[PDB]
């Protein structure tokens, strides 16, 4: 058997071959099959999909349906017995700037986005499941167990929506379920421009030929750009703080505001686009506005490929780097794009790395004025404290200066995420993402642990006493087992996150596994890939391999006091040096000497 067709909310559009241009949708990258790696697709399947129903129901919706003869736990309750954690001393990644947490959420905001379904605004889908906890259709509600304090406070449940599927977004019945990548796979900045003309071209500056990003025409920082405002009312940026009345950012990417410090990232790029692009008109006076535009949009795009697998991912996988990513090799079009269901959640690792508080710090990396720390929670969705309080510049400083948060077997999500979290369409900081994150596995049909472990060439432990042995820690195996009854059921989330942290890298074996595999296969199998003969010159090459965040930092904002090496743990003003010191990104071959 097999179902080749469904691919039916497709706009199928030509592929200008040769174009030296990344298409806004990911359409074209591959010729043999140019729909490979697109945006607003069905996410990838590497192992067939498991739900209850065989077919699109998320283990745990039904209390008489046992997952391999066992209940599956409530989500909520695993946070509770094992995710979570009181004391914040002592979780502090000693060797990891805070940027290593926030560059992650950056390259998996460029890669992926599975939104949840949406079939009603007034619809009351929305109102009866947050109210009275129902679950129907694709309302799933997180339910508390016995014994819960949220149960004191917030009701019988938190609200949660299953995700966007392809083929129809009412109901299906002949093949699994399949949920969508709204964005593309490919790494290409995709989170600044948009994946969808709509977006792309909204976010465009379209009233001057000099082939910029639109900017915020409120408010401004020292005269450095800020984003411009988003449209949507009731916007949560406001709902944070009615009086301030500051709404989110508009990005290419509709998470830009979750939190500040992403705010921020986003911040740390559209600034070095319009850089790019003037400092390119100033070379190449006689190129288009669309010229000046895709050619800085190449040019930050293999910024991003850069810094992800030249900095990045070494420092997150460590031993198993070489393992998964050998040196490049060239295209490979017989290679698969997409991003595959699984590593979505294998992505989550990063929500253990994010810690409790956010500073702001001077120029002196002293705390700035006297509220420099703040809570994480207070800054969900928080536009306002970087318009008027200080600049995006005591963040930065924040992001450089401060360590991220050291995932551990004991203290793995803050309650700032775990208790506070705040959702755009709830009123309250009272989510648990850890909570989300399990019942979005049993959401997406996420075969258990042991079937990864599986995939990876891992071995599947079956007895109390193996999974000790693989997690190397008898406590955590306890309560794991006492939940879920048998590793085969464990959720992938929690179970590749409960492995110690490899060597060097920061997350366990089964993890590298499926993060090496899809980087993989993101640069074995990307067209358009910054180091594929063609794409650049090797004079462009040689000025793009001296890129850094720093250098970023440096040419966006008023730091002139650096790290050289952003991602690791770094301390003022013994690991800064100026930003003379630090290697600048040289143009001089994009002149076009059509003469
Ligand atoms: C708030 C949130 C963060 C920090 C303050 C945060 C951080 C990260 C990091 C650092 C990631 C990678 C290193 C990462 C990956 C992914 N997240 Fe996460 N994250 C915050 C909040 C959320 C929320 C909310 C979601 C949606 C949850 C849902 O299932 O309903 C979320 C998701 C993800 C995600 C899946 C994205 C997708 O494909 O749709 C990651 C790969 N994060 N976060
Ligand atoms: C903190 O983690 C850093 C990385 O953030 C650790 O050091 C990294 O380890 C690599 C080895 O793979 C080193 O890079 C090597 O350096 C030589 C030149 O001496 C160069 O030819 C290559 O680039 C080579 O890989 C390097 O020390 C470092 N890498 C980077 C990018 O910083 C470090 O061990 C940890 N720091 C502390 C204080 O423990
Ligand atoms: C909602 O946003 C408000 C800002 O838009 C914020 O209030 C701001 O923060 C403090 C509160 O006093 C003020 O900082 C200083 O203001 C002047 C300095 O010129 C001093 O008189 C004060 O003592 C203070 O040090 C901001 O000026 C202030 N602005 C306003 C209009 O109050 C709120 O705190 C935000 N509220 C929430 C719940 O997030
Ligand atoms: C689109 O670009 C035009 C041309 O630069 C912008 O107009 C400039 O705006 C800046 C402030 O943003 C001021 O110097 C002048 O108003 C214009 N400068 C020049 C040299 O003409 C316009 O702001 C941009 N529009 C948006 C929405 O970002
Ligand atoms: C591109 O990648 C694919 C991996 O799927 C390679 O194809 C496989 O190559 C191995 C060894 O040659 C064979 O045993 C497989 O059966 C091949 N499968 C297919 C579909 O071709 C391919 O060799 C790689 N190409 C390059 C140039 O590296
Ligand atoms: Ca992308």
């Amino acid at each position: 058997s097999w179902e080749v067709g469904c691919g039916a909310p497709v706009p199928l559009v030509k592929c200008d071959e040769n174009s030296p241009y990344r298409t806004i949708t990911g359409d074209c990258n591959n010729r043999r099959s140019p729909a490979l790696g697109a945006a607003n697709r069905a996410l990838a399947r590497w192992l067939p999909a498991e739900y209850e129903d065989g077919l699109a129901l998320p283990f745990g919706w039904t209390q008489r349906k046992t997952r391999n003869g066992f209940r599956v736990p409530l989500a909520r309750e695993v946070s509770n017995k094992i995710v979570g954690y009181l004391d914040e001393d002592g979780v502090l990644d000693q060797n990891r700037s805070l940027l290593f947490m926030q560059w992650g959420q950056i390259v998996d905001h460029d890669l992926d986005f599975a939104p949840e379904t949406e079939l009603g605004s007034n619809e009351h889908s929305k109102t009866q499941c947050e109210e009275y906890c129902i679950q129907g259709d694709n309302c799933f509600p997180i339910m508390f167990p016995k014994n819960d304090p949220k149960l004191k406070t917030q009701g019988k449940c938190m609200p949660f929506f299953r995700a966007g599927f392809v083929c129809p977004t009412p109901p299906y019945q002949s093949l699994a379920r399949e949920q969508i990548n709204a964005v593309t796979s490919f790494l290409d900045a995709s989170l600044v421009y948009g994946s969808e003309p709509s977006l792309a071209s909204r976010l465009q500056n379209l009233s001057s030929p000099l082939g910029l990003m639109a900017v915020n025409q409120e408010a401004w920082d020292h005269g450095l750009a800020y984003l411009p405002f988003n449209n949507r009312k009731p916007s949560p940026c406001e709902f944070i703080n009615t009086t301030a009345r500051v709404p989110c950012f508009l990005a290419g990417d509709f998470r830009a505001s979750e939190q500040i410090l992403l705010a921020t990232a986003h911040t740390l790029l559209l600034r070095e686009h319009n850089r790019l692009a003037r400092e390119l008109k100033k070379l190449n006076p006689q190129w288009d506005g669309e010229k000046l535009y895709q050619e800085a949009r190449k040019i930050l795009g293999a910024f991003v490929q850069i810094i992800t697998f030249r900095d990045y991912l070494p420092i997150v996988l460590g031993s198993e780097m070489q393992k998964w990513i050998p040196p490049y090799q060239g295209y490979n079009n017989s290679v698969d794009p997409r991003i595959s269901n699984v590593f979505t959640f294998a992505f989550r690792f990063g929500h253990m790395e994010v810690p409790s508080t956010v500073s702001r710090l001077d120029e002196n990396y002293q705390p700035w004025g006297p509220e420099a720390e703040l809570p994480l929670h207070t800054l969900f969705f928080n536009t306002w404290r970087i318009i008027k309080d200080g600049g995006i510049d005591p963040l930065v400083r924040g992001l450089l200066a401060k360590k991220s948060k050291l995932m551990n077997q004991d203290k793995m999500v803050t309650s700032e995420l775990r208790n506070k979290l705040f959702q755009p369409t709830h009123k309250i900081h009272g989510f648990d993402l850890a909570a989300i994150n399990l019942q979005r596995c049993r959401d997406h049909g996420m075969p258990g642990y042991n079937s990864w472990r599986g995939f990876c060439g891992l071995s599947q432990p079956k007895t109390l006493k193996g999974l000790q042995t693989v997690l190397k820690n008898k406590i955590l195996a306890k309560k794991l087992m006492d939940l879920y009854k048998t590793p085969d059921n464990i959720d992938i989330w929690i179970g590749g996150n409960a492995e110690p942290m490899v060597e060097r890298g920061r997350v366990g074996p089964l993890l590298a596994c499926l993060l090496g595999r899809q980087f993989q296969q993101i640069r074995d199998g990307d067209r358009f890939w910054w180091e594929n003969p063609g794409v650049f010159t090797e004079k462009q090459r040689d000025s793009l391999q001296k890129m850094s965040f720093s250098r970023l930092i440096c040419d966006n904002t008023h730091i002139t006091k650096v790290p050289l090496h952003a991602f690791q743990a770094n301390n003022y003003p013994h690991d800064f040096v100026d930003c003379s010191a630090v290697d600048k990104l040289d143009l001089s071959p994009w002149a076009s000497r059509e003469n």
